[PDB]
Formats: C-alpha cells, structure tokens, sequence
C-alpha cells in the first residue's frame, strides 16, 4: 500500500535548468535581494521522491459511506456528452508536451491526419483493453519561490494521444459533475469576488462563527486505490454514452489507479499507486475525494452547522462555535477522522474567529473602500511568491506568465495595482508589446490574453470598483510593506511616482493603450477621472472562465469575442 | 442503520397453529416425555422481533478490501447464463405459496398462459424499474424443538412471480460462483462424507492443528446495505448477458437490500433493511459475506495457515497453532475484527485441539469401524432435534419430512440407523407406503424421494461402509443414550429388538422392500449378510445434490 516504489533511476531534466535568479537591466528596479529568489530544478527530485513515498491505511466508517451515497444521488442527475476528436484537440495547449509517437501539440491543434489517426487508435485500444497499465512520464517542475529551500514538485503524465482521449471521455464530466454534487461548496465555480461573497455570507449566517483551513500533507500521495475507484463509481452515476462508460472504466484501470513511471531519458524510475498529478481528473478527483472525507469527518467530530468550500486538495470549513476550548477539541477529532480516512495534516488546523485571518487557496478576505466610502470585501494574499515570480519573468520569458494571471485574479489589491501593473506595463511599453498575446493560467487552465484587454477583463470580473478601491486595512498595508523590505523591492511611494509616468505614456499612445492608462492607473493621480463602463467589455466571451478546476489537466482556451 | 422498523401491526398466522406435540397411537413407541416437545408459533413473534431489531455499525479496513479484491478476481472467471421461463418454472416446488395475482405453483409448473404471462410482466418491470421497493410477506415459522423455549424464527419472501424471476436471473450464478470464488472452502459442494474427508485432511495438513467454530448472533440481521451491495458487485464480475446484469441490479435495489413487510392479513408490519430469509440469494449471499468478513478477520488476527469451511452463516476455521495462550489471544482478535465488520458473536468462540470436539453445521466428526476393523470417520450430530421432529411427524403429516432428510444425511450414524430407520420403516410397512414419494430437504432444496430408494441413495453418498459401521466411540454412544433418557425414548436395546422384526417384515415383501431389509438392517442380525454393490444405484441422477445451498430459495428437484 505504498504510494510509490522506486528503481533508483533518476528523474531527469528535459533541458538546461537554472536555479539562480537571472539578472538583466530591469531586475533591480523591482527586486534587489536576488539571493532570496530561486527556481526548483530536477536536482532536488530525489528529496521530493522521499517525501511523497509512504504507506497508506484506510478505515472507512458509516459516516463515510453515508456521505458517499448522498453524493451519488446527486451525480445520478448529471447527463454528460462525449467530445469529438476535433473538439478535444482544440482544448490542447499549443505548447503541450509532444507525443512519443511522432507528432506534437501543433499537429493536434491543426487536426493533422497523423495526430488524428493516432488518437483514434489510442481510443479504440482503450475500448478493447481495460487491463494494461498505461505508460507515464515523471518530471520535476521548475517553480520559483522566495527562501525561508523546498525541493521540486513532481508531475506525472500520460502521452499526448492519451490526454486527448481523456478529454473526449471526461471533459464534460469533470466540468459539470462537481457543482451538481457539492452545490455551493465547489470552489471553482466562483470568481475571486464571488468567492469572497460566499465566505462573508456564510460567516454571517452563523450565530457564533468559527472557521479553519485544513492542510493535507501531500494530498496526491494520500489518494488510495479505494479513493480512485470510488471516484469512478461517482462518474458512472452520470447518464453516459456506452463508449464513454467503457473509456472511463479503461482509463481508471489503466491510468488513474496507477502505472509505471518513465524519466525523460526513457528509463523506468518506478511505479505509482496514488493520484497522478498530470491527468484530466486530477482536479475533479481531488475535490470529490477531499469533499467526501471532510464531510464525513465533520459528522464524526460532531461539528455544528458546517459549510465547506473545496478547491481540489484545499479545504476551508465555517461552522457554529462551541466555545474556544471545545472548538480546539473538535478539530483534534476532525483531524483524527481525516487521518483514519488517509488524509493526515501537514500543519495542524487551528480555529479562527476572524474571517480575515483564514487563509484558503493561498488567499484571505480583506476590506477596503470604494469611491463612495462604502466598505467592500475583496480577495488578496501575501505577495511574496507573486513578486518572486515577477522578478524571474522580468529577465526571462516563461511558458506561463504569473504576473498576468496575478493581475487578473488580484486586480483589486494594493500590491497588484501599484507594483505589478506599474512594472509590467512599463516593460510592455518599451517593447511595444501591448497587443502581444501571452499565456497565463486561471484555476489551472491556460488562456492566451493580450495585455490591452485587461481593463475590460477586470471590469467584467471585479466591477468598476477595482479601479477605485482605497483605504486598505492596516493589516494588509503592513503585510505588503513588510514583504517589500524583505525582498528589497522599492517602497509603495516609488511605485506611485513611476505609475504617473507609465500612465502618461499609455495615454500618449491613444486608443486602447489610453484606456489602460485611464482605468488601470486612476489610483495614481490627485484629480481622479470619471471611469464609466467600457463599451467593448460586454463582448468578451467570459463563459467558461470560472466553471471548473483543471490543474494538471492540460486544458487551453483562447480569449475570444 | 436499524435492521428493521415496525408499525405495531402483528405478524399473523395463515391458519390454526399447534404448539403442543400432537399424540396418536404410535407416539409412545418413540417418545414418552411429550411435554419436552413443542412447535414455535406466531404467538412468540413479538419476542423474535426484539432479538433481531438493532442498529448496525461497520468499520471497513484494508484487510477487508484486500480479500474482496481477490474474490472479485476469481468471480471474473465465471460465465453465467440466464434461465428460460420454462427452466425456472420447473425449479418451482409443487406446493410453493401461490401468487397474489391469480395463479399458483401448479400453474407455474404447468406453464399455464396466465402464470407465464404474469411472469413476463414482472420480468419486464424489473428491467424498466430499478428503484421501487418490492413487497414481501413476513411469517412466523412453525418449527419443532425440545425444550431447555425459543421464539419463532421469521421468514420474509416476495411473491411467486418475483421468485420465478429471481431463478431466471441468478440460479446459474448462485449455483456456480461460490465454489469458484472460495474453492475448497465452500461447504455446499460436499456430501457429508466429503465434508468429513476435507475436515480430516485439513486437520492433518497442520503441524499442530487448532480449530474453532464461529457463531454470529442472528446473522441475517447483521447483514447491512453495504454487504448486500458488495454481494451484487461480486455477481457483476461474472460474464453475464446485459439483460441479466439489469435484472440483478434491479433485484438488488428493489428486493435484496430491503423492503416493506406485509402480514398474512395484508397489513403493513414495518420495513426490512437487512437480509431477507426467503429469497434465492440468501444462501450464496450469506456464504460470500461470511467468508469475506472471516478471511479478513483471520488476517487481522494474524492466524497462521488458515483453512476455512463456510456454509451460509456457519463458519469453521482450522489453522496452524502457535501455542495455547497465543491461540486464545488470536481468537479474541478475530472476534473483535468480526465485530467491527458487523458480525458479533452469539456464543464466545473457543479453540479446540480435538477435531471431533468441533461442532459446525450442527454436526461433528466421529469415528467408527468398518467390516474390516479399519477406523472410519463420519458425520454425526446430537439427535435431540431430529428425534423431537420425528415425534411430531409420527402423528402429523408435514410439508417437509425431516426424518427422511436425516436418514439420508446421517445414514452412517448409530441413532439414524437404530431409531429413525426402524421406527419409520415400521410405520411405512403397516400403511403399505414404501413406494409413496415424500418431500424432504437437502441443503435447503426440496426433493421428492421414495423410501424404497434409500439403500441405493445411501450407497451412492456414503458407500457400502454405511451398512456395516460398528464400534462407535464412547462419547458418541453416551451422547445418544443421554438424549433418549431426556426425551423418554426407549433405549437402544429395544430398538435392536424391533429392527429384527422390521427387517423380517421387509424381507417378507420381496423386491425392493427386501433390499431395504437386507441392507438397512444388516446391523440387527448376529450372522451378517453379504452386501454387494446394488446395480440400480448407478442409475440415480445425483448430479445436483451437493453443488450449492438453497435455504429459503424456493428450489425443487425431481
């Protein structure tokens, strides 16, 4: 029952890897303490291998089976469709890993006969064989962090032809089933603003609210064969075409439950018997399993009037308090249940009685004020990681631009507005790349977005108030300022000065560039501007943006109007 | 998670019920202490309701899931077929309870258009609907026992049309799957001789053998919705026609898992959420579930080199001993595991180091000696219940003749040979009914058998040795003797005297009756006869007798 077994072969890189922060002429304008930023590399994979390898034991009780029966009842109301081959390779990211069988993501997106012919053969094989383990590649991820150093996280994924097959059989299912099963508890159906609204309303609904986040140590590794088969039983509750049921059974037996691990050089590194981090079902499966085990644990701990919010392996619960001391006792019982269900904690959970002090999905609720002075709740987070990554992206082009995803998701924040928008629009202006579409990620899915569309995107997601927030909380201001001193980032006053320049430069360009200056940087001037609804914003097809999670799922979309 | 919920309406009888031993002119020749014998009736159904009604809790661990995965791997090798309507109709007992829809077992067996048409409507309904709970009738069983008084057992069964549908969908499965999944551990594949052989050889396979019987407290009531769904998942591993998969899913959802209980008067008595005692899957389901929970518990207890023998809810385990003090420790862990699995004990299990001292399926192994003096092991049991029922049957005609089933199954025993054969052949002779086919039950299935066929049947099942066993063990002799004194049954010496007379009478008739006198009572004369293989014996189609269990399954043969 070990999560993994290893042969000793090394997890190898695909090309040259850098760990030290690359430095160019723009670096010091953003961050000076270069030695604090680093990128993980395959050199530390062995340490991660150690950490994710352990034995799992599961003791399933009546609460567990009761919750599951409830979930299946809701799953039975779902009707899902099979995706055509063309539909599935249109969801493939342009730079997804090429197939070992002579074609790449470009060929897939182009519907080339070679890729399409191979895909149909992979599909036919899934239908005719439900036993043979499917090969997977294991890689160390290159991710940037700030010190105080963690080893690289690993990604396990099947070949390209198989990935397109997963979409055909399960795309509709993983996009629809989660919300039907868990209702308001499914986190990925919300925009950051909608998430804040749900948390605040829930908090307010309790007479004496108490809340806690639960961090499961290496969630993927805690996922057992039982768990993966339970997930498939939920998927099979849906009204599905016969071929889809066959494909789902086959993919569960041959891929989801486990399989061999091959490095980039083609050597066998070992075997996996836990969740694969790079399959279409990683997000949905984790959310379902996290919801199941947590719901059952709440019952076991006798938690009163619980409301949960789940995003994959991330969980936050808000309930009725039973007194501070009693709540502490309740959490130990909750944790004991989770442990029995194979979901032990990394950091032990602690009860919070202030909503703003709860961090879930790396974020927390905070308050500011709009133009009218009205209090407004919004989503924020510690900016350390977003700034560390921005520093890297300042001197290196990366496959995914975290700064852009951060501006989109954290547009209302003090730090995203004053530092990220200021710094990157300055670089884009200098290279005249305002209209150059860049790749970013939202809830794990990849989107190609032109920076010029930001004002419209922001208005649609957060409302015009994102362009006028002020009087942030002392707690938030202090966290931002502390982080800047730690990283050696210039203080907010410097950013304000620079923004005025960026704004004027954008305005001088006229057109959409002007709108960017007008809306994104109104916070920079003494005499603020009007700021009315942008006409073209309504035409942006934003449906699909906040429907489901797809981390490790190999999903792409292009922004279209 | 309660086994049952009740409305308060009474479980009612379907006719007059007798609790006191009926007495005729023949009674006293067999039993004098008439007050020791009684039959359970609906008057005690309330008490039974209290014993079987409780809340179930289950904690399923890795050992449980590991065993289950192994079981499904084996079940995946099974290929089962659907029975036609005619084949299923033929399996229906001639006196099975009639349908509430205007036809009975005679009509079913005859393939009458009315019965066949309704059967088809029930089948079609099972395919189209997999949600609506199916109605069931709850009755108090009338069973005879010797005192020192237990409450009536309850039987729950669906309508005749549904019963025939269960046959079409699962007869082949419940008949084949158990032995495939459990191998030598499936009890119903053996005749009593083969069961003794398996127990003996298993005992010998251990360097230091240790064994124990495990009695679960009202097993049927401990069976949960989980258990019943796990059973269906095993059935589904088989290679089945899609129509059979649908019918099985439907029967599981609508009947097996639970359903309303209706009394004989048509009033709702409550709801069942545990095993129904009167459905086709009762035997196979109980066997699968008992084996799953036990196999897993053996692992949890760290029992060494275990070999199990399962017959429904009856369990026996023989293993490699690790010392008395450790053996007792392991058993305690085994019981704790079973309890967690929702199978608490009625009587605390105890380790035995003497094979003959283990009682399983109400029986135990004993030893006698054949003509040559060779030691021979055979299956016996305390005869208190068989004799109590024989007394009842002496004065009352019953639907099932336990005396006949007991002669067939316990033919090698001291008590079945000297008392049962003597007493009943005497009565049959006097009424000239040796050739009258009587109904009896073997492993729950019903068989119509002519007493004149007994010599051949016995030879085929137990060998010629059954007609010559002697020098029974002191323990077995003493147990038989104590039982006779308790019930007021004439001592064995009297029975031997009577056998000489019954024997002479049979021989006087000539033909098959003479054969009965010759083979069945050779033990009664001082100058024993030849006893050679009976030619006609080979003709008997006994294939189907010891294949699977069918208790409560409404199954009939020849």
């Amino acid at each position: 029952h070990h999560s993994y077994t290893w042969t000793g072969a090394l997890i190898t890189p695909c090309a040259a890897e850098e760990s030290k922060l690359p430095i160019n002429a723009l670096s010091n304008s953003l961050l000076r303490h270069h030695n604090m930023v680093y990128a993980t590399t395959s050199r530390s994979a062995g340490l991660r291998q150690k950490k994710v390898t352990f034995d799992r034991l599961q003791v399933l009780d009546d609460h567990y089976r009761d919750v599951l029966k409830e979930m299946k009842a809701k799953a039975s109301t779902v009707k899902a469709k099979l995706l055509s081959v063309e539909e599935a390779c249109k969801l493939t990211p342009p730079h997804s890993a090429k197939s070992k069988f002579g074609y790449g993501a470009k060929d897939v997106r182009n519907l080339s006969s070679k890729a399409v012919n191979h895909i149909h053969s992979v599909w036919k094989d899934l239908l005719e064989d439900t036993v043979t383990p499917i090969d997977t590649t294991i890689m160390a991820k290159n991710e940037v962090f700030c010190v105080q150093r963690k080893p690289a996280r690993l990604i396990v994924f099947p070949d390209l032809g198989v990935r397109v097959c997963e979409k055909m059989a399960l795309y509709d299912v993983v996009s629809t089933l989660p919300q039907v099963v868990m209702g308001s508890s499914y986190g990925f159906q919300y925009s950051p603003g909608q998430r804040v609204e749900f948390l605040v309303n829930t908090w307010k609904s309790k007479k004496n609210p108490m809340g806690f986040s639960y961090d499961t140590r290496c969630f993927d590794s805690t996922v057992t064969e039982n768990d993966i088969r339970v997930e498939e039983s939920i998927y099979q509750c849906c009204d599905l075409a016969p071929e889809a049921r066959q494909a789902i059974k086959s993919l569960t037996e041959r891929l989801y439950i486990g399989g061999p691990l091959t490095n980039s050089k083609g050597q066998n590194c070992g075997y996996r018997r836990c969740r694969a981090s790079g399959v279409l079902t990683t997000s949905c499966g984790n959310t379902l399993t996290c919801y199941l085990k947590a719901s059952a644990a709440c019952r076991a701990a006798k938690l009163q009037d619980c409301t949960m919010l789940v995003n994959g392996d991330d969980l936050v619960v808000i309930c009725e308090s039973a007194g501070v001391q009693e709540d502490a006792a309740s959490l130990r019982a909750f944790t004991e249940a989770m442990t029995r269900y194979s979901a032990p904690p990394g950091d032990p959970p602690q009860p919070e009685y202030d909503l703003e002090l709860i961090t879930s999905c790396s974020s927390n609720v905070s308050v500011a004020h709009d133009a009218s002075g009205k209090r407004v709740y919004y989503l924020t987070r510690d900016p350390t990681t977003p700034l560390a990554r921005a520093a890297w992206e300042t001197a290196r082009h990366t496959p995914v631009n975290s700064w852009l995803g951060n501006i989109i998701m954290y547009a209302p924040t003090l730090w995203a507005r004053m530092i990220l928008m200021t710094h990157f629009f300055s670089i884009l202006l200098a290279q005249e790349q305002l209209e150059k579409a860049l790749d970013c990620q939202i809830y794990g899915a990849c989107y190609s977005i032109e920076p010029l569309d930001l004002p419209q995107i922001i208005e649609r997601l957060h409302g015009l108030s994102a362009f006028s927030l002020h009087s942030y909380s002392p707690g938030e201001i202090n966290r931002v300022a502390s982080c800047l001193r730690k990283l050696g980032v210039p203080p907010l006053r410097v950013w304000r000065h620079r923004a005025r320049s960026v704004r004027a430069r954008l305005l001088s360009q006229g057109g959409r560039a002007a709108t960017c200056g007008k809306y994104l940087f109104n916070w920079a001037v003494k005499t603020k501007l009007k700021l009315t609804p942008i006409p073209a914003a309504s035409q942006l097809d934003l449906s699909g943006w906040f429907v489901a999670g797809y981390s490790g799922g190999d999903i792409y979309h292009s922004l279209s109007r």
